[PDB]
């Protein structure tokens, strides 16, 4: 029983204020704190900004957190709901905003109080996160399944400074037989891409971006690839490791054309790439790195260009600012055979009911599901238990460095360890773990 | 009553392993995580390494993991100690070592057990972390004291890839009416300095370093701090904020000289400086710049050096690795008179009683208390509360970047809006906040 409902401004991990809410039952006060991105697709749901140039360069969320006390919790602690009953929450604070884009709360008004539920739900059921979250999804849970983690080890585009156009160079290590091993795969590879990395080409470019990884100011993904296979090889794990990227080229689509040098003001018209094209120079890298996975390869809205590559590509093809984890989106990208995998953010929808929706769809239409962060995040980890629940398999929560990230990482390893034998890693069947 | 002890491997903010213990009493799971330092004092205690090359590059923490798990659970849980005495755990632990510096079981092993326990303890007391720290500390609690938070915008030395050689550069919002006002100012300097600095520097200048800071690969401290002073003045706190630094000379003294240049495999030994000359360009600095405090302006054990400054110094001057948060080294200090205030770091001790311990002999001497993180940090907030609890009016946990830093700082205003109006912000008077 919700006694009370109270919000507060917090920071991520980009120093931006963002919305915590704190949720009291006869069990406890629930915590949970909204993330942020910073290449957020357009018909993402509404991240509500006071927009005042005068306090936090006019980031600060007064008004969201306003919405939650002022508005959204005296009616929440009034209508009484059972939060174990997700549907009826979310439900109850869609209604409350009444807009498609939850334009008049906010979705990060409404996120929060959500999230917070599901933990309280968790405790009143005296069940671990993960548990209760499979409960809401139906998912198989014998055995469990854990997943491989997609590391940002090098970050481009609008994640740090420097020319790479492409935002994130991930590394998978899918040849790990435990999530332990991987994760220990996984920074060794990490020290070994520092190392090169000033050594190639100084040490600035051993400083860090907003992810994580390493941000070299090198111009073509032929440079960054190369990198990564000679890290993973120096390290030891040829061949136990392979490549993920994140395009997000919505940020470089102009005029119906790709600017690969869009980070310069004064950038060439005349080298602009068009869809095609594009996809030609995709290609040339998956004949020569190990790359199982890209993502956002074209515009949130270019149906054409998705739709003609995913004939050929042959590998997963993850949907991101093209669907933002909205089942309207989705159902078009099934239908035009787009891609193959969706890119799970909560943040994106703004409800945890409409998320697992979005993954049950995805699933239903034999694709896989990628649980992420976004580049802006917080001490929270609830998406660790959430990849779990969902059994998706994979997931994507940054380098193994900032603490942001690791939070996540070292919860999965809590919880593998807590499920001993009822779990299996997801191994090179990733794609599906959900059919595990 | 503690029924299990146990303790596992997890990851730091640079990707490194580290030491995860949990407490398990009839209340309840107390968990601690100890943080892991890049540039360390000779004389801090024993951090224990694996050394196994083939795993985690010989950063692995197995032993000291093995060490709780097999030496130090069993015969803490027949002890059957009382958590709420603080000095009777500790007591038990050191005696368990048996060494200096904790050499036999790690300092790694023993501080995870000796913080868990104060966690326990205050369930049990059923009050806040905080206030039982203030118990154990015999702190004024009326009211309490919130710290001015040292952020540090722009690193250098070893704590980011450029020539920089002096470590940090911090701001210290003194001229706030409370915390939040503080913490507000803070990251609006500090995204004004992100910008100014890559359009002054470069793209790549705003990466940043270990701890959050953005490092530009200059040369010099007035390129830095005139970076520094430009973001103050652009963001419109021109007078609220003052500077604070921590040079790490130990970092680059070497031949009884300090090497300004130190990370130049070339650096020019005509160049390195004396002492004498080194505390000339100090004078130099603070006589242009709104600087407070200056941390370890001399190397760990050149105590003529120090107290050669100290005379003319007229600002806070900080020991770190002078004092390895120890008693027996403060006691020699003090009589030096080599300087007026000690940086608090529970790992270059080990127990949270001999760190209290550090403190009071501090306090006692006239001298003042910055409480501190470490540049390898965790998820782990111990250190907000610990701030709050000894009352100093002052810490030290990074720039408002990376969540490792973030996690303390959102966990400074939980409690500042928790204390309420029985509870001051230090500002100008930080130095002594513990008269306040
Ligand atoms: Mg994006
Ligand atoms: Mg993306
Ligand atoms: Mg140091
Ligand atoms: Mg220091």
């Amino acid at each position: 029983a919700v006694s009370k409902v109270y919000a507060r401004s917090v920071y991520d991990s980009r120093g931006n204020p963002t919305v915590e809410v704190e949720l009291t039952t006869e069990k406890g006060v629930f915590r949970s704190i909204v993330p942020s991105g910073a290449s957020t697709g357009v018909h993402e749901a509404l991240e509500m900004r006071d927009g005042d140039k005068s306090k936090w360069m006019g980031k600060g969320v007064l008004h969201a957190v306003k919405n939650v006390n002022d508005v959204i919790a005296p009616a929440f602690v009034k209508a009484n709901i059972d939060v174990k009953d997700q549907k009826a929450v979310d439900d109850f604070l869609i209604s409350l905003d009444g807009t498609a884009n939850k334009s008049k709360l906010g979705a990060n008004a409404i996120l929060g109080v959500s999230l917070a539920a599901s933990r309280a739900a968790a405790a009143e059921k005296n069940v671990p996160l993960y548990k209760h979250l499979a409960d809401l999804s139906k998912s198989k849970t014998s055995p469990y399944v854990l997943p491989v983690p997609f590391l940002n080890v090098l970050n481009g585009g609008s994640h740090a400074g420097g020319a790479l156009a492409l935002q994130e160079f991930m590394i998978a290590p899918t040849g790990a037989k435990t999530f332990a091993e991987a994760l220990r795969i996984g920074s060794e590879v990490y020290h070994n891409l520092k190392s090169l990395t000033k050594k190639r080409y100084g040490a600035s470019a051993g400083n860090v971006g907003d992810e994580g990884g390493v941000a070299p100011n090198i111009q073509t993904a032929e440079e960054a690839l190369d990198l990564i296979v000679d890290a993973i090889k120096a390290a030891g794990h040829d061949g136990k490791v392979k490549i993920g990227l994140d395009c997000a080229s919505s940020e470089f689509f102009k005029d119906g054309k790709y600017d690969l040098d869009f980070k310069n003001p004064n950038s060439d018209k005349s080298k602009w790439l068009t869809g095609p094209q594009l996809a030609d120079l995709y290609h040339s890298l998956m004949k020569r790195y190990p790359i199982v996975s890209i993502e956002d390869p074209f515009a949130e809205d270019d149906w054409e260009a998705w739709s003609h590559f995913f004939k050929t590509a042959g590998i997963q093809i993850v949907a991101d600012d093209l669907t933002v984890t909205n089942p309207k989106r989705i159902a078009t990208a099934i239908e035009k055979k787009a891609a193959d995998a969706l890119l799970l953010k909560v943040n994106q929808i703004g409800t945890l009911s409409e998320s697992i929706k979005a993954a049950q769809d995805s699933f239903a239409a034999g694709w896989g599901v990628m649980v992420s962060h976004r580049s802006g995040e917080t001490e929270d980890t609830f998406i660790a238990d959430l990849v779990v629940g969902l059994r998706t398999g994979q997931i994507k929560t940054g380098a193994p460095a900032r603490s942001e990230r690791l939070a996540k990482l070292n919860q999965l390893l809590r919880i593998e360890e807590e499920l001993g034998d009822n779990a299996v890693f997801a191994g090179e069947n990733f794609h599906h773990g959900d059919k595990l």
